[PDB]
RNA sequence: AAUUGAAGAGUUUGAUCAUGGCUCAGAUUGAACGCUGGCGGCAGGCCUAACACAUGCAAGUCGAACGGUAACAGGAAGAAG
């Protein structure tokens, strides 16, 4: 019931004294399938150590999302660095139809059938960060009615 | 009951993030070309030279408008084997 999946692995470099030194970065997202989404970055010298650090950071640093029946509630826009992201609840608008690196976080998030369209930059490290910010500041009808009295 | 509706990716760098262009994945067509080709249904078929046109048809009808008889088939009368 953990439901982990990796989005992006890259080879970064460092350029020391004698030549270059190549390191690998993972970027994974875990989530239970009912709210509870996390992402982790993690970087290491080989690929399986990188993904393992990424999963291990992603299992902690996990955020609650106030889902609807199987989906979002109201249309929400989350931004991070250069990466602007729209989402629309699509009240059984079948299938998760999101961009790459947004399909994954929305998939393990437990949502099933939203409509997305990322704008701006679509770097995978910042398009999540713009989905969680997004799903984090999406509030439910029992939270809005809690705030404003009824 | 009559709008249930939105996906990205590759490429600037030793690597990064951003900006930014180029390019790809889709659908479409009065299409052409290449390879191949069994049947049917429904549609479509000179986008260019509003260039030049052989030949055949594409606008005739009415005698219940009229003088009339060129034919065709009868009618009447005459003459002949």
């Amino acid at each position: 019931e953990l439901q982990e999946k990796l989005i992006a692995v890259n080879r970064v470099s460092k350029t020391v004294k004698g030549g270059r030194i190549f390191s690998f970065t993972a970027l994974t997202v875990v989530g239970d399938g009912n709210g509870r989404v996390g992402f982790g970055y993690g970087k290491a010298r080989e690929v399986p150590a990188a993904i393992q650090k990424a999963m291990e950071k992603a299992r902690r640093n996990m955020i609650n999302v106030a889902l609807n029946n199987g989906t979002l509630q109201h249309p929400v826009k989350g931004v991070h660095t250069g990466s602007r992201v729209f989402m629309q609840p699509a009240s059984e608008g079948t299938g998760i139809i999101a961009g790459g690196a947004m399909r994954a976080v929305l998939e393990v998030a437990g949502v099933h059938n939203v409509l997305a369209k990322a704008y701006g930059s679509t770097n995978p490290i910042n398009v999540v960060r713009a989905t969680i910010d997004g799903l984090e500041n999406m509030n439910s009808p029992e939270m809005v009615a809690a705030k404003r009295g009824k």
